[PDB]
DNA sequence: CGTTCTATCTGTACTCAC
DNA sequence: GTGAGTACA
DNA sequence: ATAGAACG
């Protein structure tokens, strides 16, 4: 069911502090910089789909665990799908069920990731076909050349976007 | 030779053979 | 266990 | 972003 900006950031500012896993009896609280809003709520478009959320992960012994044993404090939710790097909910949000994705990114991923999902697809594929034509891959987990991981010198997102050769635009204009 | 239109990526989760 | 086909991020 | 194709 489709929902407003305003519906969207309040849903994921409940989110925000009421995330966790079940990690062999601990349930362990997901910090809230590790918690990073993308798709069409980051590009801030006036109606959503769903809401997307990318959540960063400290260690990659972790994956088997955050995703398919996510928690949400005090909210009734179904799972759609879910494995260790995609998860769909549908959750209960004032009396109405939206759609809620979750991603899950390794610290070193971070900036590819919220690149990719930020996207828009369109703007992704433009990028991704560009790179190509010189010969690169890039996905959510990195920048390959002949099947290798391309050390960047980047922490951030416009540093990853500039580092690429490409005119950085807030998550609002990319097209 | 300029204008305008067109096309283009990559990977995850689930199911069902065999 | 592996590969193909679908649906969908 | 880039480059090819149709059109002028
Ligand atoms: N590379 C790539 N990335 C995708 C694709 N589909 C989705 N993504 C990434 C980029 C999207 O912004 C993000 C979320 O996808 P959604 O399908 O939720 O679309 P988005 O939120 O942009 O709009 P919507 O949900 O319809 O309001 O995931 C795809 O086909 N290819
Ligand atoms: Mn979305
Ligand atoms: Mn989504």
């Amino acid at each position: 069911g489709m929902l407003t900006l305003i519906q969207g950031k309040k849903i994921v500012n409940h989110l925000r502090s009421r995330l966790a896993f079940e990690y062999n009896g601990q349930l362990i609280k997901i910090l809230s910089k590790n918690i990073v809003a993308v798709g069409s709520l980051r590009r801030e478009e006036k109606m959503l789909n769903d809401v997307d959320l990318l959540i960063i992960v400290p260690e990659k012994k972790l994956l088997k665990h955050v995703l398919p044993n996510i928690r949400i404090k005090g909210l009734s939710f179904s799972v759609k799908v879910c494995g260790e790097r995609k998860c769909v909910l549908f959750i209960e949000w004032e009396k109405k069920t939206y759609q809620l994705d979750l991603f899950t990114a390794l610290a070193e991923e971070k900036p590819y990731a919220i690149f990719h999902f930020t996207g828009p697809v369109s703007y992704l594929i433009r990028i991704r076909a560009a790179l190509k034509k010189k010969n690169y891959k890039l996905n959510q987990y990195g920048l390959f050349k002949n099947q290798t991981l391309v050390p960047l010198k980047i922490t951030t997102e416009k540093e990853l976007i500039k580092e690429l050769g490409f005119t950085y635009r807030i998550p609002k204009k990319r097209l």
